[PDB]
């Protein structure tokens, strides 16, 4: 009559070891000895309990962390997606900088090469002006003088035309004899008088010829105007130039320290997939762990 | 009677088990009675629990591992979204002075094209007024030419009336002191004559020199036009290479604004990653947690 009540304990705890932890531990009443191994039991049965709670509250919260790493993950992927675009986006725009950048300085290479043979021909050009310039001072000149013979051959003219007049009077002094005379002294009349009408056509022609050489001059000076001028303009080119190369050469090194930092940032990007794998991976080691918590406890029915 | 001790002993045995308490061996399984047949019982579940306790144990270091694992990989991660927020930084900065000198370039482009297109200009009304000056010079030898030939008319008068007047000093004289007033008369024009011939020959030598002069000048300005001509093709050819650096420079400021707004979506990425790297940091303390709390639920702590 003890043989009963603790094998029935016996079997209690058999149903405990099944993991049945939800029927009532017999023999709580009694104020036998039995009485406190019963409740030793009982006792058994409650810390049982909470340890099965607690392990199964541990097993949701995990199961919760894994979702949470998860879509905190999933972002992460497609966000590291993007910078990865993006930064092909840039890389493919830093090439054509380069490109651009030293085409740029190849043409202000030229342009430069180029103004200064305009400025070593405009000079050139300048020394045929100069000459030019003097040989018009030469023709000036040359041409004044004469105008002023032909002045004096029209002079000559008048004055031998008078002296027809004194042959003329010392002809007649012997009528029948200074006849021929006479004839001599009308000669020299009619000599004087084509003479002078020769003369009068060239100070037409001189006078005008001369109104040309100062025009002529005049023209001649500008063109040298002209050559200083594009000298001046083609310098200040060739300086502009000067300071686009500078830019450029400048702009290379800029390209450069970004290509740089780029290189930087494809290297963590990449870095950023390898984490985004490895924490899908340890999400679903997470998901597992749980799993397996649940199971080593889920034989037992509480409450 | 007796065995009240071993219902005792057994009671504390349950008590040990209860406590999270494994290691030691339940007592009286060696008995035949029904104690005997509860001892095994005890013993079964210590047994048992035993192996539960492990996995739970194995569990939660697992947990421990996995999230200090999840936090290195947490600390690699933040130090790299610095490394990369301060790379973005040199990036910004970069485009900023590379769009500086962008501008500069489109500003001296602009302003060379304006200068060679200026002499284009210039070295072109150069070319016309080459062009007048050769003309001129045509004038002024036609004009050289036609004075030539009067004044060789002005010769033959000169001549003319040299042996007219010869002849009749010769004539006079010969008659005695009757003709001495011809012959002086006549000696006069001779002299005249004399002279106008020898002006003319003055003239005529200096219309020689004026003629060969042009005929020199004309060449020299020929050339200076044809090197303005040089010039026009040379600025000219300066003009389409500014084109070509306005184009460059456009083009290149659209690379910038490409790399602008990707540098922006970086940007966000960078400060979106800076939100999870603490978001994680805090779940690799629960984690933490969690595999403190599942040690604690089942470890010998005197519950
Ligand atoms: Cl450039
Ligand atoms: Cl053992």
């Amino acid at each position: 009559t003890i043989t009963r009540p603790i094998i029935e304990l016996s079997n209690t705890v058999d149903k405990i070891a099944e993991g049945n932890l939800e029927a009532e531990v017999p023999h709580q009443n009694r104020a036998d000895e039995i009485g406190i191994l019963a409740k030793s039991i009982e006792r058994l049965r409650r810390s049982l309990m909470r340890t099965v709670g607690d392990v199964r509250n541990g097993a949701n919260a995990i199961y919760s962390g894994a979702s949470e790493i998860a879509t905190g993950n999933n972002d992460l992927s497609s966000r590291t997606e993007q910078q990865a675009a993006s930064l092909e986006e840039t890389a493919a725009s830093m090439e054509q900088l380069t490109a651009t950048v030293k085409q740029n300085a190849e043409n202000a290479r030229q342009a430069s090469h180029l103004a200064l043979s305009a400025s070593e021909t405009a000079q050139r050009g300048g020394k045929v002006v100069d000459n030019v310039v003097q040989t018009m001072r030469d023709i000036s000149t040359s041409s004044q003088k004469i105008a002023d013979i032909i002045s004096v051959i029209d002079g000559i003219a008048f004055q031998t035309n008078i002296l027809a007049l004194n042959a003329a009077v010392e002809a007649a002094r012997a009528g029948e004899q200074g006849r021929g005379f006479a004839v001599v002294a009308g000669e020299v009349r009619n000599l004087a008088q084509r003479s002078a009408q020769a003369a009068r056509e060239i100070k037409s022609l001189i006078e005008d010829s001369v109104g040309k050489v100062d025009v002529g001059s005049t023209l001649v000076e500008s063109a040298g105007e002209t050559m200083a001028e594009i000298v001046s303009a083609v310098t200040r080119v060739t300086d502009i130039m000067g300071e686009i190369a500078s830019a450029s050469d400048e702009q290379s090194r800029g390209i450069d320290q970004v290509g740089l930092a780029v290189a930087e940032m494809d290297r963590v990007t990449q870095q950023n997939a390898a984490l985004v794998e490895e924490s899908a991976a340890a999400a679903a080691a997470l998901e597992e762990q749980a799993s397996r918590l649940t199971e080593a406890v889920a034989v037992f029915r509480i409450q």
